[PDB]
């Protein structure tokens, strides 16, 4: 819902992201919030509007909870839950070894669930990796920056060639066709999982954007890591398939992680 920044307070920066500044602060006094004050230039800004008023009636527990916007004013203002621990893939750089087994599948549940109730209401991701993911206060795990790719100006960012271009989490189908779909969201939930259990690398670190892609064409699949038991990789592994519609829905990959979790018990 619309936001009077009225009823907002800036209390600290937290830094500038990719997709402009971001401080912590309250709302109404009370709500500890996330306040990001979107870029000039860089979004489509009506069709944007449109679409976060989409992405703000979507609510999940495991999807970082969109607020309000502030939009009657430039720039944009967008007031989402405060996640105190900051993006996943320094959470997870930061407490390396402060992590058990246990914990990492259940972040991968964290996010297949948030995914699952993504894919339910026929949302698209369109760039899922760690450094788009959230953790709070407690430790969970929680998806966001969804969708914000679609309204991306720059074409480095939007165009499969671009130098910015998330090749490395894309789907064959995604950089050959341009085909986004919730099976090229799981692709991509299929790395972020990688990430997570190689506790944040980077997959395909020393291959140039031109090379992995091209592997990838060619059957290449990221190695199991370290930390991941052979069940843990089948699943990753399951979304890694070259044909589409041979890739599990989010739905029977959280129901084969919660088998898993119960077996690793
Ligand atoms: N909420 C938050 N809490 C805590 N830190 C947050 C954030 C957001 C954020 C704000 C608004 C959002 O708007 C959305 C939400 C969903 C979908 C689309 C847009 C989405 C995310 N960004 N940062 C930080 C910003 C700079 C770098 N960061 C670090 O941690 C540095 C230590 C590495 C993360």
């Amino acid at each position: 819902m619309e936001i009077d920044p009225k009823d907002l307070t800036f209390l600290k920066e937290l830094g500038t992201g990719q997709f402009g500044v971001v401080k912590y602060g309250k709302w109404r006094g009370q709500y500890d919030v996330a306040i990001r004050m979107i870029r000039e230039g860089s979004m489509s800004e009506d069709e944007f509007i449109e679409e976060a008023k989409v992405m703000m009636n979507l609510s999940h527990e495991k999807l970082v909870q969109l607020y309000g916007v502030c939009t009657k004013q430039r720039p944009i203002f967008i007031i989402t839950e405060y996640m105190a621990n900051g993006c996943l893939l320094n959470y997870l750089r930061e407490m390396r070894h402060r992590f058990q087994t246990q914990q990492l599948l259940e972040m991968c549940k964290d996010v297949c669930e948030a995914m699952e109730y993504l894919e339910s209401k026929q949302f698209l991701h369109r760039d899922l990796a760690a450094r788009n993911c959230l953790v709070n206060d407690q430790g969970v795990v929680k998806v966001s920056d969804f969708g914000m790719t679609r309204y991306v100006l720059d074409d480095e960012y939007t165009s499969s060639t671009g130098s910015k271009f998330p090749v490395k989490w894309a789907s064959p189908e995604v950089l050959m066709y341009s085909k986004f779909s919730s099976k090229s969201d799981i692709w991509a939930f299929g790395v972020l999982m990688w990430e997570i259990y190689s506790l944040g690398k980077m997959p395909y670190e020393r291959f140039t954007n031109s090379e992995t892609a091209e592997h990838i064409a060619q059957g290449l699949r990221l190695p199991r890591p370290h930390l991941a038991s052979e069940r843990v990789y089948t699943i990753m592994y399951s979304c890694w398939h070259e044909k589409a519609d041979e890739r599990p829905s989010f739905k029977i990959l959280l129901s084969n992680i919660l088998d898993v979790m119960d077996e690793e018990s």
